[PDB]
């Protein structure tokens, strides 16, 4: 049974479903804990973004969440800070295998990002590192030859300047997924982080469907429910539909201001 | 700034609330993050419950919790794991005023639970540790003259005995409130934790009333907004009304299934 | 998918190998740590025993080795640091279903284990946090009415009056197992921890036939090849054939002497 | 109470005093510890600086020392280790207003840092994480319009370069304030980082004097009381007194030296 | 080395001054940090005291704050919260050999105090654990034989029967000191933790000269020179001069003041 | 005998041994945890290397290692997750005198990790920080004048060009050791991590030999003993024979295979 879980540990199942063309839903993990992690993991989504650039992630609280997740259906996807590929290969070597990649703007920079998650002759990631939590220890066979294919690069878009070079981003082999972040679209277009916008909304439609036309996978993070289902209709492809602290914090405002109402008008 | 500061952090607001009849809504903490504790004192909850027995909170976990919610106008309660004098004193020496003590059997366990709150005559509390978080490490002018009063000590009643002695519990000088457990009381009563048995809730109720109209506030933890304001009807002064972990997973089921995931 | 993880993730995989008569290898873990934790669960290893008693680990350490541990086929036992109801509450809290009960002298003491680990009617354990990590946040399917099967409460024998009640023990409804600590057994007998002598090895085989004979498992802590296989063939369906912190040492030690260090 | 409270928690009071012209007296912070960091902000303090240059602390010990610090009147500023707008934003995220960034040496590296602090069109800010503690998780009315007015950027001179290039960064706009760091700036002098010598003292308050006559609030790490008093003459507007390491040391050492001497003299 | 090194680390130096009537001048550590217990274990003090009572530790805190203090020559005592086998287990587990045990009232509490740090024949001590870093996981030779000499045991009186209990108290092998906290029983006496009082003064004084007499050694923690020296004169041998965190507020207050912050 | 302990605290004993020409045989830690880590400084090794580049370790795990280390005769030696001159004085900071830098590919990146390490006038770091746990917080005597001396800079070469550029890597001053990571040169040499092949082993045979003749000492990670063995022969100095998480995991395996057989001879 040792042997069929670490048979079974290599697949990436993030990966598979995005190749074959199957919406995965998501939700955002900012709460930087192994604890809420499990609790969400537990949820339903198809997919768990552990964000290492806006939350108080760090490698080995990334690894804390990713083992929380381990055993159930959701599939975890980690955010680094930055494009870098020190803070790349110290999470694949924790074990992250599907990475969101923030601010890239042009396809040396998504280039860059994907050989960073492949060994040579495909990449720059150094094999002697293998024998951490990646590989299980060395339990993982055949670990070194299986590891590239299985890694998934999704790279974020959230400027003019990418949006310009989008064509040549969408060109560069090993993106798998060309994520668009919405408010930052906004912000550098002129519309102060508003996406409600006509200009910042055609930008963005129009980026997913040629994302899916380049036969690549479009990702964007939206609260709105309704925006969500449009960008599903375009073909979007990993679509992460709220952020967790936002729910606690909604949730736990609409309790408080219900009962808080009874008390009122118990105690006016 | 600083003398204002401290001369405005002994006060128990909590326990001005309760004393004043004003109701006063919760949310338990579960969660055992002082980062969710953060976001949670935002949310405009009368008091939050950092709960010490179900939780994997310690007293490590506890105070980093009372320093996130420190600023906010939300109250901290802590419940430690067992009415223990040991685990009161560390409770206490980090800052908590205010206790929800579980498993409260009879009158005599009730006055243990107060005499470990108070400094000599009035209880065993050590005045060793006045220098603790509790007494801001000394800042905190006249601290053990003034900290017994701001003390605040909230028993839970879980099962029939500890219902058949509610009277006698509402005696001991020093409870403030009386909580019920409805699940526990429910499961002690037969109903295995299921609290809508006619039987649990004229139990519950009654109990509100007798803790109530004894001069102490009675306490819940509630979820329905008609059973709250029919417990807050009958008198109930400290009602929690969710479970963070139960909020968060709630929503987050809810979202999923909206995109049919 | 998340229902069928929920169906699976209640049942006691260890507490029914044991009830098969399925000999079960374990290894001791007092790295206190979930980055070990997870990479002994790869090892092979039947069960893994998580120590809350000689290694310095706490309710939130035995979680996280819990979450680390959950994917593999390694099946973690969490020994608490006293048979205490309060430590056993936090302990099935946080998704503990297997205990190793220390320093359990008598019968009573037995019960006093088993009724911790049990809701009511059959023991004390408050329903109040089914909602933790136990039943999954409240997604296990029917949790409260399915818990209390799946627990498996082992208790150690460590003294030679632990032996004398030995049959009394046995008789205990929910005892499922009987452990024996070689070590704290020669010290009680008066051999200073070596458990290489006769009068000892006596004491230990016979507990182990009486133990199986009864219809309950035995288990012990070993390092033996030889003396395993014996004490499997007397009975024995829990052996634990090493600990972390003395494979790690001495791995480490061979290696450096190898070199002449 | 939580309106009253959240519309409170925007005004940079660190920042308001700076412009006023009025002196802030500080701690530097390297227990790297939200246990000591309360202590300390109860001792009446104008400001603490938390250290995550030279002292083991990364984002979520800075995000703690922040929480425990709150409540207090004294007023948190955070060192980052190094001019990096990962960094910088990933501070700005937990809550950080005000920055002390190290190893300024010029003026595009003055305009970098401010550049890492503000939104759009005025810095390169992703509003996207405005969500995070930085507006207690979108609870701040207005916080995205609010927020750059808010930020304080005080930047580190500590080479013979930086003074070279001091009037360029005075002109710089978003620098608020200018920390000189003698024992640095005493090293690249050749003087070994002891300060106490007059070519070295001459830069320092030459240097302090340019930069309160620019209209800008000049800061520095002193321990010598002496010192920091000719500084304060001088017009420096943030002061830091101590080291909490330091002052431990120090303290715990006289205390050992006083009551030994006690044993000594009873048993000789 | 390795060898060398372990051989050496069985020795409790403080004890061994204790014994030779050398006074040890200490540092009470409330801070609950390893790096501030490494940079305090530097200061030139005979002993720091990590409070497990009235700070926010535990038994992985103290721990790491062990390990930041074994280079330095200052040695290390450990506070337990009570006079608990189970706590004090764990605490010799992770290496503590010097305890301070509070609320020590009797004759009874001190044997038992005492019986909980010896493996038998001399105690209640479990062998099984020889192997947690009290022994450096098996490294110190003859660890078994050795440790029960090396412990030193000193118990707290803090009250009116405890301090009439003295002479019994000081009867009981194994108990190498007896600490008077001036704060805990000036409370006690009725005089709201101000030591300040001649009846107050005269108890401790007493107190002091009695266990000295008997041939133990006292402790107390007080603050001032001049009460130190007296209490020296008198007899003390291991004597606190301060806590980390007053330490700190105060230094720090008066270096902002000195500034008109 | 504090005074004693602080004048013993500044020599790098690692150091004095490699100038001596004395082998020192060493042990990875990747477990990332400082019980385990003072566990293995009672084994018997010369060094131990607490791997800041593959490991779930951070500035604030280094210092805790440090301090669980600090009482045995094991030395500890620290690899950072680059050549990054912030996080090696964030190393140095916290104690750290020997540094394994990884992915050092000619003599500027050499000198650049030199300098890294060096105050005034031999290189860039900070006297103001001298204060941390380095100097035990300013109590080791004469710290700032005796630093340099004892700082040990050992490179990584793991690349054919690093290769291409040894003889001009060993030319540059405090550069102390140059170690080779056998399996990343293979990948980069076409040989997929496997170093056993002639090709490899001829490259780091003649590598060790020209850096043990240039007046440096060699440095490898080698779990095969035989071939350990064999480097040692020809002169390498710093010799990793395992890795704590591997010895771990085999010897783990080992024992459940060995009594599951058991088990299984008893109940088939």
């Amino acid at each position: 049974t040792e042997n069929l879980y670490f048979q079974g540990a290599m697949e990436n199942s993030f990966k598979a479903a995005l190749k074959a063309g199957r919406p995965q839903i998501g939700l955002w993990l900012g709460l930087s804990s192994s604890y809420s992690a499990e609790l969400l993991a537990g949820a339903g989504f198809d997919w768990l973004l552990i964000d290492g650039e806006h939350a108080p992630n760090n490698v080995q609280t990334v690894l804390t969440q990713l083992q929380a997740i381990a055993p159930y259906p959701s599939q975890p996807v980690v955010r680094p800070s930055w494009n870098d590929p020190v803070q790349i290969k110290q999470l694949l070597d924790v074990g992250t295998q599907t990475l969101l990649v923030p601010m890239v703007q042009n396809a040396d920079e998504a280039r860059e990002a994907v050989r960073a998650t492949r060994y040579p002759p495909a990449g720059i990631r150094g094999v002697g590192s293998a024998l951490a939590r990646a590989s299980r220890w060395n339990r993982i066979p055949d670990y070194l030859q299986k590891a590239n294919d299985q890694m998934c690069v999704l790279v974020q878009i959230e400027t003019r300047e990418a949006m310009k070079n989008l064509p040549q981003i969408l060109d560069v082999e090993g993106v798998d997924g060309v994520f668009i972040g919405p408010a930052d679209l906004s912000a550098d277009m002129g519309y102060a982080g508003n996406p409600q916008h006509p200009e910042v909304q055609a930008a963005i439609e129009q980026a997913i469907v040629q994302i899916r036309e380049s036969g690549k996978a479009p990702g964007i993070l939206i609260a709105n429910e309704q925006l969500a289902k449009r960008y599903l209709e375009l073909g979007a492809l990993f679509v992460a539909v709220g952020v967790d602290t936002t729910l606690l914090a909604r949730a736990a405002e609409a309790l408080a201001a219900r009962f808080g109402a009874q008390a009122t008008a118990v105690k006016p």
